[PDB]
């Protein structure tokens, strides 16, 4: 219906040009013999950029070499985690931890931070023990006592680092850090480790006689 | 109203400084004499690029192939899940969840990660069981008996990752992970299971006396 | 003001240059001789993108049919949910649901996501039942009680799924779903539908003894 | 003192490279005789788009008819909202509802969505009764009675959608909603039937016995 | 370090493939005889695009008069919010209400939204009155009378809006608005007017023998 | 191993195309002969944009003057405040207030607003009294001893604007403002200012027998 | 499948209007006769732009010296935060605080805030003393106790800055801050300081008398 509109507002607008009036003089406009090929081949290479730019970050990484097959891959400024599975030319497919494909043009990874997990050293633990204002006079025997029984632990990487300090107050609790590693990567071993450590935390302050902290308030009634 | 303001502003400059002043040289610039087809040809192909875009990566899809017809897909960058049912050279044809279409420009997807859970494996359970401080004796024995729970239980992928950790503490809750795959894909199926699996959870842990954790809070009054 | 300042530091330095100094030799530096037409040619057919990329749109959803007038449309990616009342060359005409008007370059449309919920098959139903941890035990026979009711619902597409399963825990709640569609698309029998379910599933939960859950928490005192 | 920085170390190496050794070949490298006026008229189209588009879209829309002086407006993908005072070639002038000005590039409108309630038809209602888990038995005589009360109310358009239905549950609420329309556009007679609107309701439902819903928790105490 | 690499690199290919292979023909490529001065030139006027916006918006708000000396200034869109001291060809020099100076460049006035609040006509008040459950009855007459107290005072422009209408329900609140102007534009003037409007409210208020509404809940005990 | 794929690939189709069948005619066309050094000269200038912009608006930053060396800045637009302790042509280098480096790309300043508190006159004072709704009597009285307070005090300047006015209500609270300025800008003296007017506050509060407000509920019990 | 029906719709097209209708005239188009390589080149510069900006900031940061390696670094605008354990011409490789690696594109630098923790002088303490409303009399000798506290406290730069002032009220608390530098940088070194700090300001508070502050509330019954 509305190309009938354009065309008969031009088809108006001309007929009624050139039969009401009509030019005395005369125009060479050729709405198609303009020869200016030049216009679509200049506008072929500009159309296609995304696979263009997938094909030259595909020949980088095959090149370059931050990932592998295989290797667990996480973005911190992007959600894409997973396995690598495949290379192509221009894009790659993950599987995420959902045991899920992904499909990823890889143009992208060129202007993105990227990190391979799979390739690390060792894992990570920490935690922030949630401790009460009453609990004040203990902090630095506890405290040692836990840099002792994590010192004394077999699965940690002693030669990292081993921080046990109370680093800051907060809303009804005192809170002090954890942060050390494990020789390991495996996760379930990191886990066993993690659980067994937080067992004995648990042990440890119960055994000085101190408790955790949950959130608190202070109330005034009427 | 506005256009009798610009073009009686540029009328009257114009005969003004043409009769109050004449021009005793002559300058030779014409409105329309201006030969330069070349601006609108120019201006065709610059103008179109989504279109010109959405054909290139509908050609693309249609000899890569990350989906479908018929495939649940979702991307974590954009509300875009469904499943496929029909493709376009330029637009595909989604059904959500809602029984709704959705009409999409096919050139989005060549800058944007892609998933298709509809050609998993495998579905995927995790859970996070929020327990007392009270009960952290007994958060071992727990979860080895959790454990086996699940390690006899037919529908799991035993081959699959099976972990149950305590992984962190929480406010007010000791919190234990769950991490399990399902051998189906059945939605349905894989529901059933879950449900089984958190009742028998549930069983496992008010046998042992223990209990679950809300949310918790410790006052002092006036 | 400023102007002033401006050309009086060009006609003092000029000035200055020319009459203290003067020049010498001879430069031919014209401000006015450059018969570089071609630019603002040139610039005409780039300023001018947005009422270019309009009607190149327009056309094409004159052609491609994303929506039809008097369909409800939503974007999941903008504020942009009416039903169409309106085509133009560049911009269509919606009255969003406050029976208000929008007006709305079609540019946009291009790269962008488009929802057609007046075209869809069926509208949908969904809930989540805050259930007491208390209630563990009844739930399965309670699920399935609810799946029968539904079942011999009439108004319900049978063919559509139906599910009823204990999906996940949550803060003092344990949280069933409900994912049932109608074989309607009328929004007021849709409604009426979803009440008189509601109806029928708290007369289940009541018949059944159990009870609802509110957020609940768990106080130590002083 | 830097620029000394920038010259000395010039002159230092060119200096040095021409005293200390001297060039027994001839270059002929002209900082100053490049003829290259063609970058700065190149420059000048380029440089000043954003003027250059706001003349276009200024024209469009003293064609292009979205809005009118003393219409209401708003948009939904900026805080652009107040009436009309003014139209210009590139830029409107807009008094706020804090009877504030507001100066604006009409660029800006060529890609952005528009809305003008001083347009509309007609003026929205819409609530939500939060209504206690008690008082389920009540709710469809309730949403009845409420119906009808709308239903014969004068200031509404019947003929526009009236719907009184429990759409959902909540945290400690039984919700039903409200959707009705006003045939006025007036704000004041607008928010004067919402009011009256309101304590009828308070009304229907204090006179069914049954009582609205703060939020409410749920305690277990030690 | 590195350049050594990469011209290590170059030169040990380049030796080898002429040294253990030597070129029988002879390739005629220059790495410095391109005379394409033209690369340059044509990257200069690129390349000060900032600059080059600043200059033109800088004419354009020297003719263009949105805002002047001394005006107080606020953006919707950015943190932009203080008094003019000065203007300059690309950036003016902004107090803020800190007593602190903000340089700013230009060229975003272009294509971002304006306000001049030392501009306008008159301020705004606007409050909402958190009202019971309870106080249902007394609604009415309550505005009635508030509405009164506002038309009977003096510093207020009561040819422009006065709404006072109970606009919607809350949490725990019967909230009604306030919507009311002052014919000053004084700051201090304004606040004065501001505290005892709200001082005249509370005694109406109070006279009534209702009361406000805190934050509400309602409690089910074990 | 991938481009083994691809060479192959195109070995294969090559020397098949050229072996079982071979070309009758000649085709011209050659992978190296294209002289077309002026694509890499083109692109050159392109490629080193950031760089290019850097040395433009060091040269403008060295003949303009925003700020200047051990001046603290801060900007509203990025997490950009320190003391500078260089210029460089492109960048300059940061302090921050945690004595730690910063370097940062001049071209950045081009487009963004810059704040420089290190010019400024004055610090300043605000502070938001919450009072009780039972206190809502004395509110003038206490507003203008607190007026006097501070127009008593030796360290405020009075030239500068005093502003103590009940400005809003709040959840449980009845809040008003502050705003003053000190005629120093020495941060330890404008805090000890700060440190003796809340104390002279909170004694005026306290010796008017009022009180300041915390949060507040309303319960409902069962 | 697809295209199938594109170059079925071609053929169609063509075969149809060539052998229903012939051409009488003949048109001098080829498909590939255009010898606009032209197009191929150009595209070639254009299509590698993140690559061409990673070898060009490469060579700057060879040259410019933000950081080396072995240096912590962060980012204030991105997740980006480790030490350095190589360069490369085009992105570099960063050991996270997780012993995990990290790959960057270095083009990324060039338009990015940059800091180098590892290159300052010291390390930084601040923290907020959660006070009562109660203890308001007593805060300017706890301060000043305080200040003496860690002026008499030898890890401390006494150079640097030390503030103890109190400088808001909030909810339920009176907030002193405090802003100390250590002249040290070891990590944990740093922490030691801080945790005895924190005792001896317990020691402080409680040796005065007073307590700190929870979050606190007033409740009204019924």
């Amino acid at each position: 219906x509305x190309x009938x509109x354009x065309x008969x507002x031009x088809x108006x607008x001309x007929x009624x040009x050139x039969x009401x009036x009509x030019x005395x003089x005369x125009x060479x406009x050729x709405x198609x013999x303009x020869x200016x090929g030049g216009i679509g081949g200049l506008a072929v290479g500009m159309a296609g950029k995304d696979i263009l730019s997938n094909f030259f970050s595909g020949i980088m990484l095959y090149f370059d070499r931050p990932f592998s097959i295989g290797d667990w891959i996480r973005s911190p400024d992007r959600n894409i985690e997973g396995t690598v599975a495949e290379i192509g030319w221009r894009i790659t497919k993950i599987t995420t931890f959902d045991n899920r494909p992904l499909y990823v043009p890889n143009s992208l990874f060129s202007s993105i931070s990227v990190e391979n997990p799979g390739r690390m050293t060792n894992r990570r633990i920490t935690t922030t023990i949630g401790l009460r204002y009453e609990d004040a006079a203990k902090v630095g025997v506890i405290v040692e006592a836990v840099r002792e029984m994590l010192k004394n632990h077999p699965a940690i990487d002693q030669r990292q680092t081993l921080l046990v300090y109370f680093n800051q107050f907060a809303d009804s609790s005192l809170n002090i850090m954890v942060y050390c590693f494990t020789k390991t990567t495996v996760w379930a071993e990191w886990l066993a480790a993690q659980q067994d450590v937080y067992l004995k935390i648990i042990d440890i302050v119960q055994s000085h006689g101190a408790d955790f902290a949950f959130p608190s308030q202070t109330l005034y009634m009427d």
